[PDB]
């Protein structure tokens, strides 16, 4: 993690600073990559609030929109943003009480998908009925009659697919950027797009992640952990053993009043790094040749733990 | 120098498939100091892409001939049924990227949800019977592009100025999937300095980086000129960053300033905002000198 410390302090002494009501400094495009194999990212300068995170990442797992669930699974983060946001409140698609729409995981497992077609375009209604697409409505339009096709689309489970299917693709991505709904959500994607790049040869599976914004102090250790676990889980269900894992930021930045904390852990003596182990119950794809990506839902936040995590 | 050190990375810690290459690499350039036939055919896909173009006639009249194959010789997507014949491309990149197609079904009696998507620009095109319910389908044909522009000048310190070109509801209509995928404008509004950061999905470092290079400096530089603010950086990062067997002669043997043209108006002299020239800029306005 000497990196991510490097990234702060890079910022402090690089970036400049911005208004937006709290100021930030900030530098535009930044780089960590972890190889997972010398051990999980876990921050140690102060206590990674691990198990929010496992939950968080668990709750985007299974599409979740409702901050009770969240908290159900061990994370609170969320609880503001769905019930005390004053824009989120006023926006007509909040359904109510720990609503956040259509945020992250919908988009992941979930995405609403739609064509609207000829109506006698048979070829094109015929590709898109078999690959997952449902008529959902006939009606007409300039005088011709047309199709409205919908599929629920499952991006993540799509590329665990084609992992398994033809690993040497070069298109094994899912997002959460959506522009259709960006209007409809309690906050649009920070942590937004995620490419797997499998290894034949080696068996490894690396993950690159692409970040639109971070807070460095509070947001970055979060979403490593995160992006860690995932690739960790992905790996297991596929048949390949977690390599790198390349962070990259867009808006990287730090906030004024952090800036005491943040000082304070550049000073302490950092840890070795943790280990993660996903639980034995988690199925291995390796070993039992069985494809079974229903473990997406079913795993639990009990099953992530570090061993060895020594913090400040 | 960044971009040589990339190379000796790959070559000597990249596994082979034939390519050689390794997962997740930035490169990160500062267009104030220097721009980091193929340059023009690079300023002419940007422009294709900019014009929501899907045929290659219309690229190569831009002087950009790389997409006819794809278009007229790839046989996955001769036999796709979304292909409307000759040089046809599908709704790739540019047409995302200014229209992509953004749909909401809502039911037909919520009002305040229907007013707000109306308020955004979205039109109601249909209106169904599903589940019981009355719905209604609303359309947007949606300008990321021109809507980064409009939040560059409205509101700066946005946080959320980024286009995309993946749309997962068309991957099969498509003659290609967006590789260089996503760009993010960060402006700086204390120092009047715009930078860029572009992810890209997989990368000939070879014969592909340059290439994408100059489009992502162009495109800087043209969004710069006509929203008030000078080009910093440009960060560019990678996916799959891989080398061809193919080019290791090429490679193992081995700056210019970027114009654009003064009557392409720059919105920090004039305080008109001209968004109309993503539409105007021709592949003669931008010239590789030195």
């Amino acid at each position: 993690m000497k990196q991510y410390l490097d990234l702060v302090r890079t910022i402090l002494d690089t970036g400049t600073w911005q208004s937006n009501g709290i100021r930030t400094i900030g530098i535009p495009g930044a780089m960590l990559r972890f190889d997972l194999q010398q051990g999980f990212p876990a921050v140690t300068t102060k206590k990674l609030a691990f198990k929010s995170a496992i939950g968080e990442l668990v709750g985007f797992l299974r599409a979740t929109r409702s901050a009770a669930e969240f908290r159900a699974l061990g994370c609170k983060v969320w609880d503001a943003n769905a019930n005390e946001n004053a824009q989120w409140l006023a926006n007509p698609y909040r359904r109510g009480a720990d609503d956040l729409g259509d945020v992250y995981g919908v988009q992941w497992r979930r995405w609403p998908g739609y064509k609207v077609l000829d109506a006698h375009a048979d070829a094109q209604i015929a590709d898109a009925t078999s690959r997952g697409f449902r008529i959902v409505a006939r009606f007409e339009e300039g005088g011709a009659d047309k199709v409205l096709l919908h599929k629920a689309i499952d991006q993540l489970r799509d590329c665990l697919d084609t992992i398994v299917r033809d690993p040497s693709s070069r298109r094994i991505l899912f997002h959460g950027w959506n522009p259709a709904v960006l209007d409809e959500i309690a906050l649009p994607a920070c942590h937004l797009l995620y490419q797997f790049l499998p290894n034949v040869e080696r068996r490894e599976i690396s993950l690159c992640l692409y970040i639109r914004s971070n807070d460095v102090g509070l947001g970055t250790p979060f979403n490593l952990a995160e992006g860690a676990a995932l690739l960790t889980l992905v790996g297991r269900l596929t048949g390949y053993s977690p390599r790198w894992f390349t962070y990259f930021i867009g808006d990287a930045h730090i906030y004024e009043n952090q800036l005491d904390m943040l000082k304070q852990q550049l000073e302490r003596e950092p840890f070795e790094s943790p280990r993660l182990e996903l639980a034995e119950r988690v199925p291995d794809y390796a070993k039992t040749g069985k494809y079974e990506p229903q473990w997406l839902e079913r795993v639990e936040p009990s099953d992530f733990t570090l061993v060895g995590y020594r913090h400040h």
